[PDB]
RNA sequence: GUGAACGGUGGAGCAACACCUGAAGGAAGGCUUGAUGAGCGUGUUCCCCGCAUACGCGGGG
């Protein structure tokens, strides 16, 4: 759908050293998702993979999702 | 599986010691509780105001 997300966050963010990516935190969002439904005995990387974004391929191997890193106003 | 996950700013320490709000300074100069209101003259039909509506009532000097 070709869309943006904006985050505004109550108390101050613990600043990220590197790249703080929105795949990563959709990632972990649908691990906690998956530790709902299926509890805690789950191997994470199964799951945070499956993500409602679209996946943009390399060349030779080596996919990566069409997420961005957050950028900070 | 948020370069994530985990992580106590902590422990102790006297605002305290001494210090006169005090010296001087007139509530006075003048002022009847004494009265004031307590008793002492006119001798008979004359104007004017209202209610009436004139049969009379109240009333000014």
């Amino acid at each position: 759908v070709n869309l943006k997300v904006t985050i505004d966050l109550s108390n101050p963010m613990m600043e990220p050293g590197d790249l703080l990516h929105l795949d990563a935190l959709l990632g972990a969002l649908r691990v906690s998702r998956a530790r709902a439904e299926h509890g805690d005995a789950i191997n994470p990387r199964d799951y945070h993979y499956d993500l409602p974004l679209e996946r943009y391929q390399a060349p030779s191997g080596d996919w990566v999702f069409k997420a961005s890193a957050f950028k900070l106003k």
